[PDB]
C-alpha cells in the first residue's frame, strides 16, 4: 500500500458515531496544538470540515462555542460554520467553500496570497461587516452564555494578562512601560463592550471570488469585550491607510467609534506580544517560547 498521514479508518469511524458518512478525498492539518482539523467529502457530495478536539481541556471548550454560533446564525449578513455535528469528540461542518481571505501552505510561516491593499471590495465588505457583528445586541450574547466582559472587565483582563507575562517573562523595559502607559491613559479605553470574533485577521475571514466577505470562521474567542480586538490585525495586515479606511467606513456603517479608537488599536496590537507569550507558555511548545522570549526581550 502506501504510507498516508491521515488515519482513514478511525476517522471513518469517529465521523460514523455521530452520523456522517465519510467516502471520497480528505486532507489533514495536524499542525494545531489543540485541535486535528480534516476537510473530508461525505456521502452528501460535500466536504465538511472535522474539527477534532485533541484533550479533555479542548474538549470543554465545544458546547459553549456551539452556543456562540446558534445565536449568531440569522444575526450575521455572512455565514459561519453550522455546526451540526457538536460534541466533545468531533466538531463537523459543511464545508464553507469560499477561499479565506489569505491562502498559506501548512507549516509555512509566508502566506502564498493575501488580498491586495488596493481590493476597495473586500475593505469595504470587511468594514460592514465587521459593523454588523459589533451589532449583535449584548443580550443576545448572554442568552448564549458568552463570556460577558463590561469595559472595566475588559481592561482588567489586559492587566491580567500582562502581569501575568511580568512573572513568567523578562520584557524589555520599554515595552513593559509602554503597556503600562496604555493601561494608565483613560482616553484610550472604550466607555462600552461589543461581541468580538477575538481571533479576527483575514486567515479566518471568507471571500467570495470577487472578493467580497462572505464568511467568518474559528470562533473560539468570542466573547463581548474591546471593539478594537477586532481591528488590530486589520491594522497590522493593510497599514494605517488600511485603519483610518476601516474606521470611515465602520462609522458610517453604525460602528460606533471613539475619539482615540486609531491609537487604541495600535495599542492592542502591540499588545499581541502578551498574548502571542501567554499562548506559547499555555503551549509549552519550546519553539513557540524562543520565539515570545526573544521578542518580550526586544525593544519594539
Ligand atoms: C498575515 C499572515 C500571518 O498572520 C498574522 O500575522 C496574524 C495577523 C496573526 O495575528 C496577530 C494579530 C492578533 C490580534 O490576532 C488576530 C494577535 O492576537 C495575534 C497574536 O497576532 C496570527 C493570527 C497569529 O496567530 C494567533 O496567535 C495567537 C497567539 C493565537 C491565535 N489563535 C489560535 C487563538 C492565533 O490565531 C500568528 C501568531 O501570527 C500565527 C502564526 C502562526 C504566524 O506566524 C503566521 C504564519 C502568521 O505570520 C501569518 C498567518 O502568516
Ligand atoms: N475555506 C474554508 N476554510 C476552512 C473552513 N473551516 C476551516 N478552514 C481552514 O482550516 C484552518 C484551521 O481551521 P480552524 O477552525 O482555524 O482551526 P483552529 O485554528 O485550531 O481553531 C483555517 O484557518 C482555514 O484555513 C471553511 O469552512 N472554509
Amino acid at each position: 500500500t502506501v504510507v498516508t498521514t491521515a488515519d482513514t479508518s478511525q476517522l471513518y469511524a469517529l465521523a460514523a458515531r455521530h452520523g456522517l458518512k465519510l467516502h471520497g478525498p480528505l486532507t489533514v492539518n495536524e499542525l494545531g496544538l489543540d485541535y486535528r482539523i480534516v476537510i473530508a467529502t461525505v456521502d452528501d457530495g460535500r466536504r465538511w470540515v472535522l474539527r477534532i478536539p485533541r484533550r479533555a481541556e479542548v474538549s470543554a471548550k465545544v458546547e459553549p462555542e456551539a452556543r456562540v454560533l446558534a445565536m449568531l446564525k440569522n444575526r450575521l449578513p455572512f455565514a459561519v460554520p453550522d455546526w451540526r455535528v457538536a460534541n466533545a469528540e468531533l466538531v463537523a461542518y459543511p464545508m464553507l467553500e469560499d477561499s479565506t481571505a489569505m491562502v498559506i501552505q501548512p507549516g509555512s510561516s509566508t502566506p502564498d496570497w493575501v488580498v491586495p491593499q488596493d481590493s476597495e471590495v473586500f475593505a469595504e465588505s470587511f468594514a460592514t461587516a465587521l459593523a454588523a457583528l459589533h451589532a449583535v445586541p449584548i443580550s443576545a450574547a448572554v442568552d448564549a452564555g458568552m463570556l460577558i466582559r463590561t469595559p472595566t472587565q475588559a481592561r482588567q483582563k489586559v492587566a491580567d494578562d500582562v502581569d501575568r507575562v511580568r512573572r513568567e517573562f523578562v520584557v524589555n523595559d520599554k515595552r513593559l512601560h509602554r503597556w503600562q502607559r496604555w493601561l494608565d491613559d483613560d482616553s484610550s479605553w472604550p466607555d462600552f463592550s461589543v461581541v468580538v470574533h477575538g481571533d479576527l485577521y483575514v486567515g479566518h475571514v471568507l471571500i467570495d471570488n470577487t472578493e467580497r466577505v462572505s464568511g467568518m470562521i474559528d470562533w473560539s474567542e468570542a466573547r463581548v469585550d474591546d471593539p478594537a480586538i477586532d481591528m488590530a490585525a486589520h491594522l497590522m495586515v493593510f497599514g494605517e491607510e488600511g485603519l483610518a479606511k476601516l474606521l470611515l467606513t465602520y462609522e458610517a456603517a453604525g460602528g460606533r467609534v471613539w475619539p482615540r479608537l486609531a491609537h487604541h488599536i495600535a495599542e492592542r496590537l502591540a499588545f499581541g506580544a502578551v498574548t502571542y507569550a501567554l499562548f506559547a507558555l499555555d503551549s509549552g511548545n519550546e519553539e513557540y517560547l524562543a520565539a515570545a522570549k526573544a521578542q518580550l526581550a526586544a525593544a519594539e
